C-alpha cells in the first residue's frame, strides 16, 4: 500500500531530497519513495506499515 511513513509518535516524517525518501521507503519494502507536500511518500509499504492515511494530519 502506499502513504506517508510516520515516526515513533505518529507524525509524517518531513522531506526535503528525493533520496532520501528513495533509500528509506525501500527499507520499508516500498517501490515509490520520493518527497512530496514536504512529507516523505513510500509507494508499495506493507500493509501493516506505519503510516498516516490523510494528507491533512497535525502532529502535536
Amino acid at each position: 500500500k502506499d502513504g506517508y511513513p510516520v515516526d515513533s509518535k505518529g507524525c509524517k516524517l518531513s522531506c526535503v531530497a528525493n533520496n532520501y525518501c528513495d533509500n528509506q521507503c525501500k527499507m520499508k519494502k516500498a517501490s515509490g519513495g520520493h518527497c512530496y507536500a514536504m512529507s516523505c511518500y513510500c509507494e508499495g509499504l506493507p500493509e501493516n506499515a506505519k503510516v498516516s492515511d490523510s494528507a491533512t494530519n497535525i502532529c502535536g
